[PDB]
């Protein structure tokens, strides 16, 4: 039972990837100068959007 | 009782045979450069093997 052997060591790392990419304007400005704006207020549509890249279970 | 004789001398030597044959690498190097290596450490399998040839009782 003569034995000649060679060994290799395998190292595997699962680095966590957590990315939150936001597109839009980092300043959102509401300007009230008319009466209508005062009574009803500015409604801004699609100001900021968020995209999520993840490896594990995530909650935003 | 007439005698004619011839003599031969027999010499026997039991020379001790002590052999320790090692296979592998005479340098074993542990390199730590990653955090995982630091916390857990390199485990090297089958680095060196030893074979013993002997005639008498031996302890290694």
């Amino acid at each position: 039972n003569l034995i000649s052997e060679q060994n290799v060591t395998v190292t595997m790392d699962l680095q966590p990837v957590l990315q939150l990419s936001m597109q839009g304007s980092e300043t959102v400005s509401f300007v009230f100068s008319q009466i209508s704006e005062y009574i009803g207020g500015l409604t801004q549509y699609g100001a900021v959007d968020l995209s999520v890249s993840s490896t594990v279970d995530w909650c935003l």
